[PDB]
RNA sequence: GCGAGGGGAGCCCUAGCACAGGUGCUGCAUGGCCGUCGUCAGCUCGUGCCGUGAGGUGUUGGGUUAAGUCCCGCAACGAGCGCA
């Protein structure tokens, strides 16, 4: 059922902005718009969720992210409904890399709850 | 020591030694203090990111303000010397 749902209404959309690499992942390009390969997508989904199966059970944490409007809300509920980290708003430069200083802002957060109750 | 006479401290003259004192230089040897641009809106540090590097980014941009004042946006995130 996971396969036919995708085939339903969740594939192909972009046009005239394609990379040479995303081309081999393509199935066709009629009406002037690209059409992603559903078959290869499944196989990739398999390999991905395999990494998910390990990652989830390893106890590790996934950092979700999406600034696109169509994904801000979707990833929002789905990240909380899993307790996993995520950022829908404008991603900051250094969040992962310069993490030490980004955390200082998280520390400024607890200060708020202090003078909030 | 009853008296004579002797030495020391305080203080002086004369002779002699070490030394004092100098509004005599050098404000390009300096401390300190002061004028000045100008109360003008500025100048930087920490880490991250870009560049081979000098360095950039932040502090640029849009609105606003006496002001780097505040807001929104932002590969940047905070802080410090200033403004208040
Ligand atoms: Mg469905
Ligand atoms: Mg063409
Ligand atoms: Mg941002
Ligand atoms: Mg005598
Ligand atoms: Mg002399
Ligand atoms: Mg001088
Ligand atoms: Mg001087
Ligand atoms: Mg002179
Ligand atoms: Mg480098
Ligand atoms: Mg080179
Ligand atoms: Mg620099
Ligand atoms: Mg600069």
């Amino acid at each position: 059922v996971k396969e036919l749902l995708e085939a339903g209404v969740h594939f192909g959309h972009e046009r005239k902005r394609w990379n040479p690499k995303f081309a081999r992942y393509i199935y066709a390009e009629r009406n002037g718009i690209h059409i992603i390969d559903l078959q290869k997508t499944m196989e990739e989904l398999e390999r991905t969720f395999r990494f998910i199966e390990d990652l989830a059970m390893r106890g590790g944490t996934i950092l979700f992210v999406g600034t696109k409007k169509q994904a801000q809300d979707i990833v929002r509920m789905e990240a909380e409904r899993a307790g996993m980290p995520y950022v829908n708003q404008r991603w900051l430069g250094g969040m992962l890399t310069n993490f030490k200083t980004i955390s200082q802002r998280v520390h400024r957060l607890e200060e708020l709850e202090a003078l909030f109750a």
